[PDB]
């Protein structure tokens, strides 16, 4: 109450503020969650936070609605220091492209526009760096990485930039692609970074409490050598190297939560060990007469977010469900309700599928009732990963079925040289007359941000991934897209990176086993000249 300096948080009640509020108490402070105007006042806030997340629109109405434009206005004309974080700090220009009709405070009079999608994957999801400058400020490290998920940005020219130096405004530029955007702004009392400090390990919390303590550290001096190896060269398009760490959360005999078949603190303390050995990342795989309220799954979550700074993923349960009082919770709810207790994004499997087939059908449209087009329209396509399980079915022409087939290097058993890979559902226990191909692009023009996407066939086999299904998949989407099962050994995750336009890898049982840890992998990618990112606390 006084016993520890107070940081005020501004909260509209969605998405993670789990992972803020965690890192805030984590730096030795005290949260006050600010949800009306009437939780605060001007006189007794000395530190103001505005977190943002999801749809442009979705957050500025619900902040203005409630209220907040004239106090915000008000804390900020009184000097004191209030730092915005996302579409925290996309609140601070003219507006945004992606809810054309919404305002805002127009700090900074520009729109934020889409990145182009024709050269790189849209969103951006990953590990980026602000370029060196002379004027950086609240300790941001161009050497270091911070974690960005986005498909707007303020996008920069030599006339914007020029415009808002003469403004007095200190810009944090990144690069992705060819596109140079406001990785972060600083002018007089206000501080705002387009990436997520709280998802981006050490680094972030040191923005967090460099801001909190206001100062502007100097960054290390770094020799030219760690110069020239923790720089960004912009390969793809300027991210790390993404790794993912995945585990199962199933329920035992006793009904209590693990990861493995037979032995909720399991599931926790793997996450936590995960990210504590270089998880980029941690996915949940929810294979668990509960009210929704009560799924302990969200207890994992709300527990793991305690301490893991980085981007959790929640797969399976997340759709249309009936609760135990025959209450009808919508797929966007029930979403919303993991996004709450800390998951980042939420992973869609036989649902998408449905999509697709009824995308399809209805001659390439969707119908806005699909988990995907809900969950997306209102937390944004970043917030959407689609988890897909393909298995090659080979065909001698093009002429044999209706799906798109690739030419393959490996011919079938009656040497049919083409092949489409077939969805399944259910866990992989019923397959569909629906390619991957057709199955990824239906999703991805239905607002999925992302594509999980596992090779059945490679899964447990510890002998790499599926790389012509990979690059049958990019060829396909726009969208990033994850490659999954198969991973052994480092070596399969270089070959990922390096023979095919894999956006991320991810890893299960060989980092659940012990046999190597992300580090291992990072370790090794690293000395192969690839870029990842390197932080601990
Ligand atoms: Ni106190």
């Amino acid at each position: 109450g006084s016993h520890m300096p107070v940081v005020h948080v501004i909260d509209v009640e969605s998405g993670n503020l789990q992972s803020l509020t965690n890192a805030i108490e984590h730096l030795g402070y005290e949260v006050q969650l600010v949800k009306s105007p009437k939780d605060f006042n001007i006189s007794g806030t000395s530190r103001l936070i505005l977190p943002g997340v999801g749809n442009y629109g979705h957050f500025v109405d619900n902040l203005f609605n409630r209220g907040f434009e004239k106090p915000i206005r008000e804390y900020i004309e009184s000097g004191k220091p209030i730092m915005g974080i996302c579409v925290g700090l996309q609140a601070l220009f003219a507006g945004s492209v992606e809810s054309p009709k919404s305002t805002g405070l127009n700090y900074i009079d520009f729109k934020l526009s889409r990145f182009d999608d024709s050269e790189k994957p849209v969103p951006e999801i990953g590990w980026n760096s602000c370029i060196p400058s002379e004027n950086l400020f609240f300790g941001l490290d161009p050497y270091k990485r911070y974690y960005f998920v986005h498909s707007f940005a303020a996008i920069l020219n030599s006339e914007k930039k020029k415009n808002l130096e003469n403004d007095g405004w200190k810009i944090a530029k990144a690069k992705y692609g060819s596109e140079e955007f406001i990785a972060a702004v600083n002018k007089n009392n206000i501080f705002a970074t387009q990436f997520h400090p709280e998802k981006s390990g050490k680094a972030g919390l040191n923005v967090i409490e460099n801001f909190l303590k206001q100062q502007s550290p100097p960054i290390p001096n770094y020799s030219a050598e760690e110069k020239e190896l923790l720089m960004n060269d912009y390969s793809n398009y300027g991210l790390t190297r993404r790794i993912i760490a995945c585990l199962d959360v199933r329920t035992n005999d006793q009904g209590d939560l693990v990861v493995t078949k037979g032995d909720l603190g399991k599931p926790v303390q793997l996450a936590q060990k995960y990210y504590q050995q270089g998880a980029d990342e941690v996915t949940f795989l929810n294979i668990t007469d509960c009210p929704l309220k009560d799924t302990p799954m969200l207890e994992v979550l709300k527990q793991a977010a305690k301490t893991v700074f980085v981007p959790l993923t929640v797969g399976g349960g997340i759709k249309d469900i009936v609760d135990v009082d025959g209450t009808k919770i919508p797929a966007l709810e029930v979403a919303s309700l993991y996004f709450r207790s800390g998951a980042d994004k939420v992973s869609i499997g036989t649902d998408a599928v449905y999509a697709a087939e009824k995308y399809y059908e209805l001659g390439n449209r969707g119908d806005g009732t699909s988990p995907i087009e809900t969950i997306s329209k209102a937390y944004g396509a970043q917030a959407v990963v689609i988890s897909v399980d393909p298995k090659r079915v080979y065909v001698n022409s093009q002429a044999d079925t209706k799906n798109k087939v690739f030419e393959t290097e490996y011919p079938g058993p009656n040497g049919e040289k083409y092949c489409w890979y077939q969805c399944t559902i259910k866990g992989g226990r019923e397959s569909r007359d629906l390619g991957v191909w057709e199955l990824t692009r239906a999703c991805e023009a239905l607002g999925a941000g992302e594509i999980l996407l596992n090779c059945i066939d490679k899964d447990g086999s510890n002998s790499g991934y599926d790389l012509e299904l990979i690059e049958h998949v990019k060829d396909a989407v726009k969208i990033p897209v994850i490659a999954s099962s198969g991973a052994g050994v480092p070596e399969h995750f270089e070959e990922a990176f390096l023979k095919t336009r894999a956006d991320a890898c991810l890893g299960a049982g060989m980092f659940h086993r012990g046999e190597f840890t992300v580090n291992d992998v990072k370790e090794y990618l690293l000395e192969h000249g690839l870029k990842v990112r390197m932080d601990e606390e």
